[PDB]
Order: structure tokens, then C-alpha cells, then sequence
């Protein structure tokens, strides 16, 4: 089902996710996730495959088997775009690999300004990372006039923390606020704090990674595993539910948006079999108690810029 946005428009709360999603496989894994019954797909241009999902996305609205209003895409504005002049061109090129005519939400993907240019993350010859002076707040005009040029219905940020956050809310002339924080949240990271913050000002907040991301290009064999975790296997089995679909209705039933990543069918099908059963609270603050404040998403070349978030 769908969650009330404070833009008027309802989210649905279970998103495919497509970072590290290959180009070969992801514009099947979109048109699968459509065709089992996936009407929201988390994508962002540094994740270069927009093209891919936009094959998918609209071969489904051409074949007429889901309506574009039925859809709620959602894209990411990335660091090297930061800039007034910039932003703007950044969406269009969005909009155009997806095919798409507006996004139903487009986020500030990190609180941290980039060098503009060709490299992602450009690096000084010490390699750090090359920040841009422009601060959130000329960012988070920039996107007000997204919407009020028609190419998006909603804005939004991602990896904000509450100092940042706050500093949107408190924008002097604040046109729209954002309608959702896109954050890691899992039950190695539950994230308390900052979801209640961000509830209390009435922004929905999206789960992500909420696997764990275990494709993440910098994982390591000993690193901790929410899919191998036996507590949670065990909550899972009591239910006769997968370790994935416990996961991913954890969040849920914590209000939270959730955007889990496969490109594998059966497993695409598997996540969205998730509205037929109900974690009972104690399973709840069972999983909330296994935080240990482990963050898969963060990245040492960028922790001297002035908004790094952790
Ligand atoms: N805003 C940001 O800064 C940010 C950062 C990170 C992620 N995100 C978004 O959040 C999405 C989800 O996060 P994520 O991609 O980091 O990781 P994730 O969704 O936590 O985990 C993805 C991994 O889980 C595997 N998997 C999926 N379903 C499974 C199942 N039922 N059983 C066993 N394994 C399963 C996938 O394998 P297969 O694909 O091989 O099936 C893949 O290796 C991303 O793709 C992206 O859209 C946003
Ligand atoms: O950022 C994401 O969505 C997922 O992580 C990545 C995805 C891609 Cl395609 C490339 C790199 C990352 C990646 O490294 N993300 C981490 C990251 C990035 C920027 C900043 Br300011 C901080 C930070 F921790
Ligand atoms: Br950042």
C-alpha cells in the first residue's frame, strides 16, 4: 500500500531498488517487478543505468500494463550538480534516460557539493574529495523550482542528518519542504533518533539498504550479515516467511518507505510478498535491539567535506 506524502501525493512503501543493478539484467528485473506488482522503482543517475530502467518503464506504460500515474519514480541529483546553473540540466538528463516526462520525487542524493565535471567523485592528488562551495540551501532552491517548472512532484533529500535536515526546515523562504529523507536503515542500523526526528516534522522516511547490501563493492568476508543473522532466520520461520521478507517488513511496520535491490525474478517476486503477514511487536523491538550503529554507506575519500552527514 501507500503512505500520504505532505506534497498531497501517496508513496507506495515497497520500491525497487537498482543501485549495482547491471545494465543487462535490470531492464528485465524492472519489467518482472512491474508485472508481479511493483509500482515504485529507486533509481539515481550515478547509478548509470537509468537508461536500462527506462527501457523497462516504458515498454510496461506502452504495452498498457501499469498507467504512468499508477508509477512513482523516483531519481537522485548527484553531487557534481550541486550548482544553481546545473540542476535543472541534471534532471532533464534524468528524466530523458527514463523516458519519463516528470519524476514523482527527485532527491538531493548526498548533502555534499562536488566539483562539477566528468568524474563522479573528483579527486585532489591526495585523494580527497574536490568540494563545491554551493551550501544546501541554494541546492534546495534550485530543486523548488524543479516543481514549480513541472518536472517533478515532489523533492527531497537522502543521507541528511539532523543538523541538515533541520538547516532545510529552517531555509529562510522555504517554498516546499522535503517531502522524504532517504536513509540506510536496517536492524544493524536502526536509525531511532533520526526517524523520529523526521517523522515528528512530518517527512517520510525511505529505508534503504535494508538487506545490508550485500553486494556492496566494499564488502568484506567478515563483515556481519542480516540475511545469515539465526535470530532473525529465526523470527522468519515463525512466521514461515524468508529472512528478505522479514526484513523488508520491519521497516514497514515502522512507517518507512523501503526500496530492497534484486535483479534476480524470483527473489524480485519473493520481496514484494510482504502484505500478508504481521511482525508482532515484540518481533519488532526484538529486531530494533540488534542496532549496532554498522553503516554499510559511508566513504572515507569524502569525510573532510564540510557536509560529510556521519
Ligand atoms: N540514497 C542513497 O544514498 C542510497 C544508498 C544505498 C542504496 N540506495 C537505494 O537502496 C536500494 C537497496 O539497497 P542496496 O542495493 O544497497 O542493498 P539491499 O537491497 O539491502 O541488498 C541488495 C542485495 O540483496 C540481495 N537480495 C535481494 N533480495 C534477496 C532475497 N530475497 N534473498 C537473498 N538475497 C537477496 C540482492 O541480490 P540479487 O540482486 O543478486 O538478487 C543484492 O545482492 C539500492 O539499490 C538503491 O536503490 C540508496
Ligand atoms: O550513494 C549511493 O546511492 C550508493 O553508494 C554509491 C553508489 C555509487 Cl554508483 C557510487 C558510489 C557510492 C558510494 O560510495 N556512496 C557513499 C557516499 C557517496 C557520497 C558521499 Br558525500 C558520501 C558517501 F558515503
Ligand atoms: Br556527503
Amino acid at each position: 500500500s501507500r503512505i500520504l506524502l505532505n506534497n498531497g501525493a501517496k508513496m507506495p512503501i515497497l520500491g525497487l531498488g537498482t543501485w549495482k543493478s547491471p545494465p543487462g539484467q535490470v531492464t528485465e528485473a524492472v519489467k518482472v517487478a512491474i508485472d508481479v506488482g511493483y509500482r515504485h522503482i529507486d533509481c539515481a543517475h550515478v547509478y548509470q543505468n537509468e537508461n536500462e530502467v527506462g527501457v523497462a518503464i516504458q515498454e510496461k506504460l506502452r504495452e498498457q500494463v501499469v498507467k504512468r500515474e499508477e508509477l512513482f519514480i523516483v531519481s537522485k541529483l548527484w553531487c557534481t550538480y550541486h550548482e544553481k546553473g546545473l540542476v535543472k540540466g541534471a534532471c532533464q538528463k534524468t528524466l530523458s534516460d527514463l523516458k519519463l516526462d516528470y519524476l514523482d520525487l527527485y532527491l538531493i542524493h548526498w548533502p555534499a557539493g562536488f566539483k562539477p565535471g566528468k568524474e563522479f567523485f573528483p579527486l585532489d592528488e591526495s585523494g580527497n574529495v574536490v568540494p563545491s562551495d554551493t551550501n544546501i540551501l541554494d541546492t534546495w532552491a534550485a530543486m523548488e523550482e524543479l516543481v514549480d517548472e513541472g518536472l517533478v512532484k515532489a523533492i527531497g533529500i537522502s543521507n541528511f542528518n539532523h543538523l541538515q535536515v533541520e538547516m532545510i526546515l529552517n531555509k529562510p523562504g522555504l517554498k516546499y519542504k522535503p517531502a522524504v529523507n532517504q536513509i540506510e536503515c536496517h536492524p544493524y542500523l536502526t536509525q531511532e533518533k533520526l526517524i523520529q526526528y523526521c517523522q515528528s516534522k512530518g517527512i517520510v522516511v525511505t529505508a534503504y539498504s535494508p538487506l545490508g547490501s550485500p553486494d556492496r563493492p566494499w564488502a568484506k568476508p567478515e563483515d556481519p550479515s542480516l540475511l545469515e543473522d539465526p535470530r532473525i532466520k529465526a523470527i522468519a520461520a515463525k512466521h514461515n516467511k524468508t529472512t528478505a521478507q522479514v526484513l523488508i517488513r520491519f521497516p514497514m511496520q515502522r512507517n518507512l518507505v523501503v526500496i530492497p535491490k534484486s535483479v534476480t525474478p524470483e527473489r524480485i517476486a519473493e520481496n514484494f510478498k510482504v502484505f500478508d503477514f504481521e511482525l508482532s511487536s515484540q518481533d519488532m523491538t526484538t529486531l530494533l535491539s540488534y542496532n549496532r550503529n554498522w553503516r554499510v554507506c559511508a566513504l572515507l575519500s569524502c569525510t573532510s567535506h564540510k557536509d560529510y552527514p556521519f
